[PDB]
């Protein structure tokens, strides 16, 4: 099991890698975490980069195997909220190229804004 501090630290390291690769702006990322969804390609490709790095998205598709391995590494306060969100969002990975991860991410946020922890 991971602590919340390790989760925030690993999230920060993923952002440090994925933001320069995609040139998403700080405000675009900040908007996303408040439910303001910019479908600009940079925001979309950032979400693709993040979820590929987490191994949750592979070739534009939700990898339900990676989802199951990593659920036991979640802090228990996120375990229940994540299960419900993945169940609700497991077909939201629609579209082309970076769109599936972005659409999946928007779904995850809207299913439970308070428990959303993606970078």
């Amino acid at each position: 099991m991971l602590t919340e501090a390790q989760m925030a630290s690993t999230a920060n390291l993923m952002r440090k890698m994925c933001q320069p690769k995609t040139k998403v702006t700080d405000e675009q990322i900040n908007n996303f975490h408040k439910g303001v969804f910019d479908d600009d390609k940079k925001m979309m490709c950032y979400m693709n980069c993040i979820l590929e790095t987490m191994k949750i998205i592979k070739n534009g598709k939700l990898d339900m195997s990676a989802v199951e391995q990593q659920m036991p590494t979640l802090p228990k306060k996120y375990q229940e909220s994540t299960k419900k969100s993945i169940e609700e969002c497991k077909s939201a990975d629609t579209g082309d190229k970076c769109e599936p991860a972005y659409n999946f991410a928007k779904c995850l946020y809207l299913s439970n804004p308070e428990m959303y922890f993606l970078p």
